């Protein structure tokens, strides 16, 4: 089994745990509760850059978020069947990271940019992402983003979609193709099971959970 | 058929590593300068930009945006990314650490006057203990000329390409890393990568101020 290695919070790890979950893929985790826990890592040469997500697949030791989901989305079929779906892939889903970084670090951010990061975010999703994603629907008509077939860019997405949800509710309303593809990607047997209570899918974060961040990454 | 053809203004940003890529596998490519916030709104309004941004670059039918949709897809088809998904497992790890510090040297020029100096020694301190050591280790658990697979791939250009702006801004850096110092000099020694470093190539030079004014005017920030 794969073994995540993260604090037990969403973080950069969540993406991982999503797609992994939505591949049928049983996998551990280990929680870093501590400073000390993520040094041991380090000094342990389990990391390549003294950072986590770090996960034990395969006999590798792979950090990095991208590497970790690469990886398993090639492995486990779900990367598309040419390069070229590939790109069309990795296009949508570093769209959806860059959105997708904007609202893992809102948390983080100077407590004075706080709101005109929300509302930014707001409007990116508004003008600029959820239309994109929308135009790609529209476009061929088919249930997944590529190749007609599901992929991680359906697993990206709709986990964005979740967020973009905890953030407001409003916002996908006006993209119907995308509120389709929520529910239809919703509804598949392994993402239903992850969506599930008791599930490793993991909440919000809140306050003390970022404080757990602080005290483990000394930021 | 046609040359890619790249969307970005005249200046490094986040082109560069594509240049850079794409010259190394020895690809002719065009360059389409964006000069002003005109000649982007074109773009957009053309429909050019699935999420109204550049870089962007037209190869094989496609209008690629997001410079890892371009990196991969270039880095793959001139087979660059290893040779199986364990290997692209490894080039995929050692590349994001890349990527991580340029983007902090990206992204300096932008940071506020006050930042500015705090930022920078933090970047030196972790090329010095972070970044650099986990590159020379990689490069001496094998032995071998290349970073992956021991033959070329996109974890090499990136890397040395990175050697040089980590030059830039501090040659003295690089000092107590000979592995990589050999790394540099072997890589800018391929034909491909030795004639892009040459004079008068598509390689750019470090952004000036000026340069930021027009990434200002341009990207309206
Ligand atoms: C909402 C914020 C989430 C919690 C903090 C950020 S993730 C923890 C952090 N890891 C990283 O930033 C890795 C970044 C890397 N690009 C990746 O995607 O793996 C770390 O080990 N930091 C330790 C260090 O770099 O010293
Ligand atoms: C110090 C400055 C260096 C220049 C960096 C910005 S490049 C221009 C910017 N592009 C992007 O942020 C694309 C980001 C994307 N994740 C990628 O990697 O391609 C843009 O078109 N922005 C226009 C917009 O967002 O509307």
């Amino acid at each position: 089994k794969p073994k995540l290695h993260y604090f037990n919070a969403r973080g950069r790890m969540e993406s991982t745990r999503w797609l992994l979950a939505a591949a049928g893929v049983e996998f551990e985790e280990k929680f870093i509760k501590s400073a000390e826990d993520l040094d041991k890592l380090r000094n342990d040469g389990y990391l390549m850059f003294q950072q986590v997500p770090m996960v034990e697949i395969d006999g590798m030791k792979l950090v990095q978020t991208r590497a970790v989901l690469n990886y398993i989305a090639s492995k486990y079929n779900l990367y598309g069947k040419d390069i070229k779906e590939r790109a069309l892939i990795d296009m949508y889903i570093e769209g959806i990271a860059d959105l997708g970084e904007m609202i893992l670090l809102l948390p983080v951010c100077p407590p004075e940019e706080k709101d005109a990061k929300l509302a930014l975010i707001k409007e990116k999703i508004k003008n600029r992402y959820f239309p994109a994603f929308e135009k790609v629907l529209k476009s061929h008509g088919q249930d997944y983003l590529v190749g007609n077939k599901l992929s991680r860019a359906d697993i990206h997405l709709v986990e964005l979609l979740y967020y973009v949800e905890e953030l407001d509710s409003s916002l996908i309303s006006s993209f119907p193709l995308l509120k389709a593809l929520k529910t239809r990607i919703s509804n598949l047997p392994t993402v239903k099971k992850f969506l599930q209570p008791g599930s490793p899918r993991k909440p919000p974060m809140d306050e003390k959970s970022l404080e757990e961040a602080r005290k483990i990454f000394r930021f």
